[PDB]
DNA sequence: CGGAGGCCAGGGGCCCCCGGCCTCTG
DNA sequence: GCAGAGGCCGGGGGCCCCTGGCCTCC
């Protein structure tokens, strides 16, 4: 598919900006999300956030240093290969947490209650 | 007895890398440097000059040829040998210049005098 | 100018052979002679001479391990300025010794005697 | 036999990619 | 005050020719 028109207004839909971000949000398979919830942990993020969404799932987190869209986006397309992917920045974190925290959004599991 | 820390800002810290480079910076004792001094001929400098650091010195030198950080180790090293003879590419060459001249360095010989 | 001609039957005069060799002979100059007389350490000999001939002298040499035409004189023409500077190898090395060792040559200096 | 010419490891130039940084612009 | 586009810049690492040994086959 394509990310939910709901949460357009509070991501980054940029496709030729070498920019940095300091929050991000994955969509792929509901398996590999959370083989990605652990194989995250080296941007170090400070929050992490584990959701569910139609037969899919996806991550969002906030690392503390910033990063390349296209930085986050090599290292997940790694490990799957195996299965499909898409992810893109998040320019407003705060709006985007609360819309995939609520229906038809199911919060698997985060680390730090936001 | 690595490079000093005032230095690190100038310089390649690179070492698997395979880039190209016109100016480099070797940290050894007073007299392999005076030793390469006369020495380096095979590269054609552009500029070349001979600073003091506390009981060793450093050669710093542009060249016309750019050149891969260890091809310069590795012809220098074929020399004396000997002792520490460290030397890493000069990335800001003109800043650089400016901090292996004045305190502590103690600048002794060049030619075509820092335009 | 050129080798002399009494010497054209115990040299190769390849061109693009590839092949190495355990002897050399250098024609060049008396002093430029001298010069990588004393310098020719790192291909090993355990028998250099030094000999005069006309305006100039010639090196004859045998090394330890068998080394490219090409990379004898490749190396030499760089330590030298030079005048001129001729090398081929040597494939009957006694006799080549014998007419170089004799009249119209002078032998200067030379480690071990023949 | 000698000369050609093919081989391959190591050196050392060449370059781009990657992923941070930045500024300028609609 | 936004995005987005795209400057620069340092480390990594691929390409590949050139060198100088090795070799076999005409």
């Amino acid at each position: 598919s394509d990310f939910p028109s709901s949460l357009t207004g509070y991501l980054s839909h940029a496709i030729y900006s070498n920019k940095t971000f300091p929050a991000f949000l994955v969509y792929s398979t509901k398996e590999k999300c959370k083989q990605l919830y652990d194989t995250i942990g080296k941007f170090r993020p400070e929050f992490k956030c584990l959701v569910h969404y139609e037969e899919g799932g996806m991550l969002f987190f906030l690392t503390m240093t910033k990063h390349r869209v296209s930085a986050v986006k090599n290292y997940c397309s790694k490990l799957c290969s195996v299965s499909f992917l898409m992810c893109k920045a998040v320019t407003k974190p705060m709006e985007c947490y609360q819309v995939v925290t609520a229906a038809p959004f199911q919060l698997i599991t985060e680390n730090k209650p936001g």
